[PDB]
């Protein structure tokens, strides 16, 4: 199923991450996200950072050429890297998603980081790249709009913008059991802006952000015994953990068991009992601990 956005516009509420590092081969994402389509998987979520909207796209293309979708049944979301802050940037940047993934428009684009990197730190007045993003939802590039890894305070900031012409639909973030994100939850909610989980099974633990010591997620032993009682798996726990809290969730998966897996995500629900055993797992963890993040002035978790 879908929700509906603050804009009118549908987003899938189970979405497919095609992030992979760059040592698995490009041509990987064309085949997993040709899968996750074949999976049941209606949105897919990418950017310009992660080096495979021609891939994506192409998948895309694929599955409405052979049939099984067409375009409008697709949710296709890219991101503005944050060297494209600038607002004169922000429409070519945008542009070039498009021509990469060969479509005509993306279902959504969302400030990928508040972050600013030099066109080497920068510094950007992000309500005007909001202004930007605006204008491109109006050209009709971008049905929707958004951001990600935004903190309550940068979110706000967007929000009490003098002359707003559109709010963000949603903020996508880290979120799972260990990091729950609950009083940004409820912020959103109460703006009704979708929080949408990333890493919701943990993250992919590179190593070249995340401590490789970190508890692994998936082996949660509250999630192990939930699975067991459902007869599900750790990663299905996760997933409808988010479900059921109202956030929207995307899953990575470049395997073709485990991409055919989540989408049972639908097929069972946990009691309140089975909801507050997960939520007593937070414990304010983000995966991505980076010097190259914590050091910057709008380093979202300065908190
Ligand atoms: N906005 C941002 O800054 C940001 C940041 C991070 C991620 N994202 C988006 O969120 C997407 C997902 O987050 P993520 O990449 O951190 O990964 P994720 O969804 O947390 O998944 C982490 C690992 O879970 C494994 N997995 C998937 N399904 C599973 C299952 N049923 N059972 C056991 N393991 C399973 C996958 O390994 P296999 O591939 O081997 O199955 C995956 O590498 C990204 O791909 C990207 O689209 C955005
Ligand atoms: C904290 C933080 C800040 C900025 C970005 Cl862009 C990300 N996103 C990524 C970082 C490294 C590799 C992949 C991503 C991603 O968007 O999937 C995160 Cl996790």
């Amino acid at each position: 199923q879908c929700v509906k956005l603050n804009d009118g516009h549908f987003m899938p509420v189970l979405g497919f991450g095609t992030y992979a590092p760059p040592e698995v081969p490009r041509s990987k994402a064309l085949e997993v996200t040709k899968l996750a389509i074949e999976a049941g998987f209606r949105h897919i979520d990418s950017a310009h950072l992660y080096n495979n909207e021609e891939q994506v796209g192409l998948a895309i293309r694929s599955k409405i050429a052979d049939g099984s979708v067409k375009r409008e049944d697709i949710f296709y979301t890219s991101k503005l890297w944050s060297t494209f802050h600038r607002p004169e940037l922000v429409r070519p940047a945008l542009e070039n998603s498009l021509k990469k993934a060969q479509l005509d428009y993306v279902d959504l684009y969302l400030i990928h980081s508040p972050m600013s990197l030099k066109p080497i730190f920068d510094i950007v007045d992000l309500c005007t790249t909001w202004e930007a993003m605006e204008k491109c939802k109006d050209a009709g590039l971008a049905k929707s709009i958004g951001v990600s890894n935004f903190n309550r305070r940068q979110l706000e900031m967007i929000l009490n913008k003098p002359g707003l012409k559109y709010k963000p639909v949603c903020n996508q973030v880290e979120c799972h059991p260990y990091f729950n994100r609950s009083k940004l939850l409820d912020f959103c909610k109460s703006k009704d802006i979708v929080l949408v989980a990333y890493s919701a099974l943990g993250s992919q633990r590179d190593k070249r952000w995340v401590d490789p010591n970190s508890p692994v997620l998936l082996e949660d032993p509250v999630l192990c015994a939930l699975a067991k009682k459902h007869k599900r798996t750790p990663a299905l726990i996760a997933l409808r953990y988010q479900l059921q809290r109202g956030v929207v969730v995307l899953a990575k998966s470049y395997n073709e068991q485990r991409i055919r897996q989540n989408v049972q995500v639908f097929e069972f629900q946990l009691t309140a009992e089975d909801m507050k055993a997960i939520d007593g797992l937070d414990r304010n963890l983000h995966y991505f601990n980076s010097d190259s993040f914590a050091s910057h002035p709008n380093y979202p978790y300065s908190d």
